């Protein structure tokens, strides 16, 4: 509250580290459906359904362009990616069973730098 402060998270090396994940995950055989915009002229059902479409080519802008105010709103983004690829898609397709894996790779990396 006022003047009684929690002590301070070092947080200097958040904006470094949430590069290095997102260049990973930009990496990973897996990550083909996600590195572009969904084109919205040309998959049907897209823009009506996907009310927040969000893919890694738009992320890295945002964060590298200080559109992120924390981790939290980069984390955010991230599981965006993976619950529109849930909304749309089958979990018995390749873009479905690829949704799922890189939620899991990201969700260790996460942990593993941050928790």
């Amino acid at each position: 509250s006022m003047s009684v402060k929690k002590p301070k998270r070092d947080d200097s090396k958040d904006l470094a580290l949430c590069s290095m994940i997102l260049t990973e995950m930009e990496t990973h055989e897996d990550a083909w459906p996600f590195l572009l915009p969904v084109n919205l002229k040309l998959v049907p059902g897209y823009k009506k359904v996907i009310k927040k479409p969000m893919d890694f080519s738009t992320i890295r802008e945002k964060l590298s362009s200080g559109q992120y105010p924390n981790l939290e709103t980069f984390a955010l983004d991230v599981r965006l990616v993976f619950d529109n690829c849930e909304t749309f898609n089958e979990d018995d397709s390749d873009i479905g069973r690829a949704g799922h894996n890189m939620r899991k790779y990201f969700e260790k990396k996460w942990t593993d730098t941050f928790k």
